[PDB]
């Protein structure tokens, strides 16, 4: 209860985004969004703690927020404290949108698809919403190799180690086979990187991000075997990664996929 909502609040440290870098990403998006002569609604399924979202709601747009989720709500409701008179927060399932029909501009999904097996429902009920002229926003981060690739790949090594060896590539194959829907349903999707930046990370932050299994891949372990492996990756890094406190760049780019009805 009050450990489901500390992690939601690390969740949401974890993939804070730079603020020119959220800028960015809430520019590109609005722009996208072709409301002719009404004012644009958007909609976020999995909107988590909102880091998406209150770049948004900060310049006035109208937002639905919806979740599955109880604590990332009760984050997302703390984190627009004072900026919510144009929000509705709503605690549903993305496979059955409590909205009617063609009610909405946009529809915004970062980091959903991955966490849902039968994602084409979502797709769906995205369409039904989305007004005519209404677009369906997917972003996602991107980061190249650095130390924090070789720390997970050392927790995925293991992990295999253990007796639990974990997926690989879950998330890029499904973006793949959305693209394919999307092409297919005829919402021509257009791709663009809209933000790339480099931040700062230690060692020592990219294991509690770990420990705090704050990263989907990682939830898949029984929480034993995970406690097991961040023992032994905790005692490898002081061996292996020098400073555990020294900061290393993280170059990221955050990607855009814009289809429109
Ligand atoms: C990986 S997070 C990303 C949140 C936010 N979009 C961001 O980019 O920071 C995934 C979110 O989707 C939610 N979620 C997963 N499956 C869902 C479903 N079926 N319906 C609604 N929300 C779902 C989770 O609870 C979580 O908040």
């Amino acid at each position: 209860s009050s450990a489901l909502l500390r992690a939601a609040y690390a969740y949401d440290r974890l993939r804070a985004h730079p603020p020119e870098v959220a800028g960015q990403i809430a520019t590109a998006m609005a722009s996208a969004v072709h409301p002719k002569g009404e004012e644009p609604v958007f909609l976020e399924l999995g909107v988590g703690t909102g880091r998406i979202a209150l770049p948004l709601i900060a310049r006035g747009y109208r937002y639905i927020a919806l979740d599955a989720d109880a604590a990332m709500l009760e984050v997302f409701r703390q984190k627009i404290a004072g900026v919510d008179r144009k929000v509705q927060v709503v605690q549903a399932d993305a496979r059955a949108i409590p909205l009617p029909d063609e009610s909405v501009h946009g529809v915004i999904v970062v980091h959903l698809w991955h966490l849902v097996p039968d994602w084409p429902k979502v797709l769906a009920e995205a369409i039904r919403v989305l007004k005519p002229g209404g677009a369906l926003l997917e972003g996602w981060d991107q980061a190249e190799a650095s130390p924090e690739w070789t720390l997970q790949e050392r927790w995925r090594a293991f992990a295999a180690e253990e007796g639990f060896p974990v997926e690989r590539g879950l998330h890029a194959k499904r973006l793949k086979e959305v693209e394919e829907a999307l092409r297919r349903l005829g919402l021509k999707p257009r791709t663009r990187e809209v933000a790339r930046w480099r931040e700062e990370r230690t060692p020592r932050e990219a294991l509690e991000a770990l420990s705090e299994r704050l990263y989907s891949f990682t939830q898949g372990l029984p929480e034993p075997v995970h406690a097991r492996v961040m023992e032994r990756l905790w005692a490898w890094a002081e061996a292996e990664l020098g400073d555990l406190d020294r900061p290393f760049p993280v170059e990221k780019r955050f990607l855009l996929r814009v289809s429109r009805l």
